[PDB]
């Protein structure tokens, strides 16, 4: 559902700043709600915050996109830190969409197909039906690879992701810098046009006309050149806006899925820390229960009942933690899936990069050789 | 005589700074001294100062190139303000050479063909033989155009030259700026290569290999891209050094002949100010001598002899100033000649500009399309 | 235990980069290990990583300082991104120390008092004794304020902390910028000294001495001024290094405790999400068990035993989750404590700021008025 | 006659640019025209160009101020390159005024006391009465010092002036840079005020009020600090505008008299080049006339009359050139006078510099120590 979020509209512009109302333009192919012709919904940045928090509460250990930068920032006045917000926002929701469990979620579509305001929804909020997977499900192969190799597998990814996140950030930064470079270049290029026009006009005043005529030939060649520079600068700017504005998402989506897996491994490490403590209790109880086999020799109902309660609560504990451990690792793999899709995504990124650079260079070469005449 | 001045050598480098000894490499076609195979002479920046001052003293109202910036500047320590000095110096002397009267001058060739030091020359300095043209020469048409149109003609050039000097300076400045731009670009391009190499290396650590192999395909594509960027940056730098270093003189020579005509019109205005005062005396004496025709009625030998001395000295004065006025205007025209050569020089400048930009763009397009594969 | 970590030493410097060995200089007042005279221990950045991870595993919902930026960064070659690492590292450990539970922890002191390498420690790692607080402890007032006002209380802090984190970051950024400003200023100030010396030396060459002597008075006044500028620039640089280098931590510590509470509320929200799901199960089971009171009318041992297992496991569940909920909120308050210490810390920050600015301005005023003479 | 030229007015502002009409505000103490109460005259930049050219034509080898930068520049659109023009213009005319011969000139006062337009003046232009000093005047000591020491004296100044011109230019540049520095500083200072206000407002939201009250004390201290920064930034800006705007001329006047003596030595070298050629003819005729003393032995009226004409015209030539040589050197000295006034001018410059820096530092110290409370 490649949906677009453009024409963000707060209450009308002034000194102040308000939290814009974003038109969620449901360009729809997913049949959760049957694919509409189009059905816009007005929703806010606060609405998308509610959205993400609810996603986080319902679906743990699943891919989750970033947020747009904060609205309670120091000074978020001008339109830049709102345009970035809308482009990011589009990327964020649409990323939610390509992801499987979210595209199938109930919460998302209700967030999509709704015409009233947030409060009426709050009446039927009722996310109590939408919470943690407490159900035991039988893995076909209860031992596929979840610790034989996958443990070290994503243990290595845990660090490689921060490394590669810095890397890819620097890379798309470099592309943005190339773009601002070329925009400065077209600036001074039009300045150059101004100069060559003034120079054409001050060639006769400096080079006699009524005596020599070739000057007219040459300061008409310079008119050829001012027109060349006009066209060259225009197509520079065209490359800037079209090419780079539509190239940047092709890069940024990788960054966002990367830091989404960052968030994921953070949540995972700090919650599977519970299984860490539980395995430490595993060894602790192994030890205390092997020392327990003194036969319980003294006739003591107190010791009997106390350590019976101990072992029984610990037994239901170990079974529930094993249930939870497998139920976690499975979702880890479910996320590894679309991460291996991001794999091919980097391919798409670099190939589009080279292609559009080639288009730009081709037009520029054609312009140059055209000028040489 | 396209002579080159490279390998400027002061006493050896240290904290201090000395006035380098410039190897004047007489790549010679002018037969003043018969065209040598090559004959280097060691000469200093001070030597070229002596040169220019002597030229100025001997030949007034003739094209004269600039000097290199000052050696008694505030801080002229590092090699930049000496390399600019040597390139400028080459331009300055070689410009002296293409100019007719200088190429025919005696002073210049002696400055060229000499093997001793400056002092022995100072012994035979003897520039008393080389001074102002005091001789009357008969203009064929004593009225060609020297005031009917040429007066206003170069009166207009007097201002157009400062205008066009600023213009052309800005233009060649813009080219230098384009060059420094592209050098910064190749800087960050090699940084980009570093990044993509690190990214290739952290793709497997983040994208499983023993499971998925396509990652090897893609991070070998990125090796293709790092090699592309290596070649692209190398040829960027090649364009920088070769193209722009050998393009800049093609521009700067126009600037130097322009400010040479600037110097010329300065000297001319401030010395023909003498003819200005002389024409004011012309009208003053016209008036006083028409009032003089009272017949000199009183019998007075004092008044007779005094106003006779007046009229006779004023008569030799008016004839000598007319001699000088025509003898000046003629040299004005002699300079207008090579200025009308600079006319075609701007043509050469812009055409070479476009051509070498086209070469660069062509190589870059070939690199891009080669990469797309 | 205001301990210092200076003279970070990797294997010797070269092209490469290694993970320095940090001398933990136990300037000790805490008697966990009795206050030593001093006892340095060599430990690495990797060692401090092991440290922090272990802290995180053992003590949840407690103040925890940041890490230094990553060692697997893109290009961390030069010494800047290692000096920042050592200053940060000192701040990080020493912050661990002022915090109560950490200062009392067993893990930390062993990390401190140890002379062998990390591996021998790994033999006696034995952090199984050091894990999650599973014990029930009786809050004196089991209802102090943990939801009547404290819920909204830190709910508001949840957002105010990101706001104030941006703010305080900008503020200490501004101070660093002021410092770099003044360093650039002392740069051009010494350039100014160079200029005025050259100007003194070229005053006589331009202002006749053998005629006029007052020039000696004035170019000795300028010697007074060059000496003034020498002293002024020196004390500028002194203010830079001393004042700002020792002022910056006074600011940064607030930023680090702020983002420590950031990390805390992150962990807390995403783990108390478990209590969120548990309270949703609370309402769900309230509902299903009120619907359950059909008397269990049909004679069915299956339904009887199944819903008996349901209610019993849910009952032990609700008691364990209430135990955990209170056991969490208590640690929340324990952290609120030192946060209310950071309160006065901002006071210390601003007062030291103003004071050292005043010292600098005072010295500068004294220098100026001293110069006026 | 410290006259001021403010409220430059072209035809009203638009896209275009016109040559403003400058109100010459005759704050008059010189009685050439008796000191008026005040008498404004409207005059243009073109009018001042006519002025300077006329001065140059009438008075050679006398101090002459610069022009304002060119009006036919490439792009002189915005008001900066007109405000600099008006400040420069004021400096230029007022410098003309402090100079003796100009203050006594007839041309200047007519340029001052005039109410019609430039054309009516052009009717009575009549500068034929105002031209070169052709009169012989008897130097009391015909040998004061004009070559015994003054020759080398200003020969040395010829180069020292370009050196010191670069120096003093760099110096006043450095002051302008200090000013722009402090303006950027007050910019970020007011940004800092914005930050500390937002920080005060987000201290309670982050630091509990209903529990802890000291936060009110501290975020009222920060109100003290925001007011401090308000006042500090305001007085920073006051120092900027008042101090530096009124300090800069105190520096620039030295630069302008310096490059005025630059122009002077240029004119002098290139016109006394005539006396150079005349002294070369002096030695040439000494030689040819000593060789002439063959007695004129052959009976030849042709040779007799020809070399008699030679010697007689050369004799009147040598007497007229000696007249001119002394008449030049005298004006050289007349200019050396006010140059030795510029001597004390540099004193005034540096002393005012130090004083106003001291005022600024004093106010800033008072503000700081006031804040410490």
């Amino acid at each position: 559902a490649d949906i677009i979020i453009i024409e963000e509209i707060p209450e009308r512009e002034g000194l102040l700043f308000k939290h814009a109302n974003y038109l969620v333009k449901h360009l729809i192919a997913l049949p959760s709600t049957s694919p509409s012709e189009e059905r816009t919904v007005v929703r806010r940045y606060s609405d998308f915050l509610w959205l993400r928090e609810i996603l986080l509460k319902r679906y743990p250990f699943r891919m989750i996109p970033e947020l747009p930068p904060k609205r309670i920032g120091s000074q978020n006045a001008d339109q830049l830190f709102l345009k970035k917000r809308r482009i990011g926002l589009s990327r964020f929701i649409n990323l939610v969409m390509k992801h499987p469990k979210l595209s199938n979620d109930d919460l998302v579509l209700t967030f999509l197909t709704v015409r009233t305001d947030l409060t009426s929804w709050r009446k039927q909020a009722t996310y109590d039906t939408s919470n943690e997977f407490a159900d035991k499900k039988i893995s076909q192969e209860f031992m596929k690879m979840w610790k034989k190799e996958f443990a070290e597998q994503w243990n290595q990814a845990a660090s490689c992701i921060d490394t590669s996140m810095e890397l890819w950030y620097r890379i798309t930064l470099l592309l943005e810098r190339h773009e601002k470079r070329i925009m400065q270049m077209v600036h001074e290029r039009n300045f150059f046009e101004t100069l060559v026009d003034n120079f054409s006009e001050v060639t006769p005043k400096l080079y006699p006309v009524q005596q020599n005529d070739t000057i007219l030939d040459i300061n008409n060649n310079l008119s050829i050149i001012k027109k060349h520079l006009e066209t060259t600068s225009s197509i520079c700017k065209q490359e800037t806006e079209e090419i780079s504005g539509t190239l940047s998402p092709k890069f940024k989506i990788f960054t966002d899925i990367l830091l989404s897996l960052r968030s994921l491994f953070e949540r995972y490490k700090i919650m599977a820390a519970n299984n860490v403590v539980e395995l430490q209790r595993h060894v602790e109880l192994n030890k205390e229960k092997l020392e327990s086999m003194k036969g319980k020799p003294d006739v003591s109902g107190a010791e009997y009942d106390r350590i019976k309660k101990i072992i029984q609560k610990d037994r239901r504990s170990i079974i529930e933690q094993s249930n939870r451990a497998w139920l976690i690792r499975q979702c880890i793999l479910e996320e590894f899936t679309i991460f291996q899709e991001t794999q091919f995504l980097i391919t798409r990124a670099f190939q589009d990069w080279a292609k559009l650079n080639s288009n730009h260079a081709g037009l520029k070469l054609n312009e140059w050789e055209k000028l040489v005449t």
